[PDB]
């Protein structure tokens, strides 16, 4: 049986993608994966990477499925970053990954932001510099600060992130996009197929960056299939 492992997106929980699961209704196992977060608010994070969470979670996750049978790997936004990084460390220990389905997250090395040399701090002010704002409204001290962090720091994770041309992955990827999202667009999240030696597709769908929501039987079902088909036997 296949054991189909979900990332989240940025601020994204394990409840928020309960209803995306209970969609499956199927011969395939589903385990949410849930990011050490829990308060772990931290800005200018020297320890927080994409590889070294992707790290973490690895460690956490090799124990839920034996060196056997089926895995395939899902990840929305950021989740899609971290579900590719933690599907090649599965890969590099010979897991037998069926696929990797991407989900309004652009190809490593095709995001625009490289702001990884912008510190935190300083990253406030940038996002002050461009619009018409008073410096005290956003850089003042009033929460605005706290509630910052939690995307601030997703932001250079993100931005920093980059993956060698020749590290790819030996499962044919699935890339799903909503039309209307500028976060990640058709054109960024189609470089994916340079992240595979085999197969490749992409899904347009209708809506934006939280179409996931507008379109869940027709997405699961193409998951649900895909999963099945390589898997069966």
């Amino acid at each position: 049986a296949p054991t189909l492992y979900i990332f989240p997106h940025a601020g994204g929980t394990a409840k928020d993608y309960v209803a995306f699961s209970r969609e499956f209704s199927a011969d395939v196992k589903r385990i949410a994966v849930q990011y050490p977060g829990q308060h772990d608010r931290s800005g200018l994070p020297p320890l927080e990477s994409i590889p070294t969470l992707a790290d973490e979670i690895f460690a956490m996750m090799k124990p839920s499925a034996r060196i056997d049978d089926p895995v395939a790997f899902f990840g929305h936004s950021m989740g899609g970053m971290l579900a590719f990084e933690v599907a090649l460390r599965y890969q590099s220990a010979g897991h037998r990954v069926l696929a990797f389905f991407v989900s309004a997250c652009s190809a490593p090395g095709h995001i625009r932001y490289k702001q990884l040399q912008d510190l935190s701090d300083r990253e406030m002010l940038d996002l002050f510099t461009r619009m018409t704002g008073m410096n005290p409204d956003f850089f003042t001290d009033d929460e605005f600060f706290v509630g910052a962090l939690p995307t601030l720091r997703a932001v250079r994770a993100i931005a920093g992130y980059s993956c060698p041309p020749e590290t790819k992955l030996s499962c044919p990827i699935y890339a799903f996009i909503g039309d209307k999202d500028w976060i990640a667009t058709q054109d960024d999240m189609d470089p994916w197929r340079d992240r595979t030696t085999e197969e490749f597709s992409i899904r347009v769908f209708p809506g934006d960056h939280f179409y996931l929501n507008d379109n869940l039987p027709e997405l699961v079902s193409d998951i649900e299939d895909k999963t099945l088909q390589w898997h069966d036997r």
